């Protein structure tokens, strides 16, 4: 439930990003009035959020889809089939087509954060698109910053791709007890919480084959190993299931 999806998102950004619209069409009558409004306009990205894309354009319109059952995005090259088109952002070379998807709307910045199906599910921390600076945001913003990391790193509408196994290597890189807020952070320790996010999850995946006859090069410093002393400060690391140096980590 990973992996797939954020291969979409790459075949349009690919496809189409940076790129100026030459052309922009719509086949439902509510979307109409954006058209003339994209001609000249660029997709700055696509992000991921669960099985939805949000297609980002220049002038700060998102156009959000979720394909659901029979929803496919076609790639092709400006000029070129028994499924209806719904959505066609075309460029001079490329020109991407919706087709099917019935789920399909465009958003306002301020939209997003009420959007009932993007309140329940956030960005992939493996989305190379989402930067240390969105999740800042994320976490000061009103809807997160009073929620203790213990809950937070485990739900889903915060970040996806955030399992167990990862929210106690973050909070012992950061020195964070699972009792904090982002709204009791300096911004020296938001920051590294932001990075620590990011670069532990994407330093996971891009690793791992084994271990019978090779140790990754990332390993574990608190997931499990309870029991066991801590690299830095030397204390033994407990449970709870949260992983945690009492030692250095408060
Ligand atoms: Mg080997
Ligand atoms: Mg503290
Ligand atoms: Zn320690």
């Amino acid at each position: 439930a990973g992996p797939e999806i954020r291969r979409a998102a790459d075949n349009l950004e690919a496809a189409i990003k940076g790129k100026p619209l030459t052309d922009v069409w719509f086949a439902f009558p509510q979307l109409k009035t954006y058209q003339s409004q994209l001609i000249g306009q660029h997709v700055t990205h696509v992000e991921t959020r669960g099985k939805a894309l949000l297609t980002h354009f220049s002038n700060d319109l998102t156009l959000y889809s979720h394909n659901q059952l029979y929803g496919v995005w076609r790639v092709v090259d400006t000029g070129e089939t028994t499924r209806v088109l719904r959505v066609k952002l075309q460029t001079a070379d490329k020109t991407i087509l919706l087709y099917s998807a019935s789920d399909i709307e465009m958003l306002r910045p301020e939209q997003l954060t009420t959007h009932p199906f993007l309140q329940r599910v956030g960005p992939d921390v493996l989305d190379p698109n989402l930067t240390p600076e969105v999740v800042k945001e994320r976490l000061l913003s009103p809807r997160f910053r009073n929620r203790q990391f213990a809950g937070l790193l485990l739900d889903q509408a915060f970040l996806a791709g955030l399992g167990n196994y990862l929210r106690v290597e973050i909070l012992w890189q950061v020195g964070l007890t699972g009792n904090h807020k982002a709204k009791d952070l300096n911004a020296a320790q938001l920051d590294a919480l932001a990075h620590a996010l990011l670069e532990i999850p994407r330093f996971s995946y891009a690793t791992r084959g084994e271990n019978k006859h090779h140790g990754a090069l990332f390993r574990f410093k608190v997931f499990h190993r309870d029991g066991e002393p801590c690299e830095r400060c030397g204390s033994i690391i407990e449970k709870t299931p949260f992983y945690w140096c009492p030692g250095c980590q408060h």
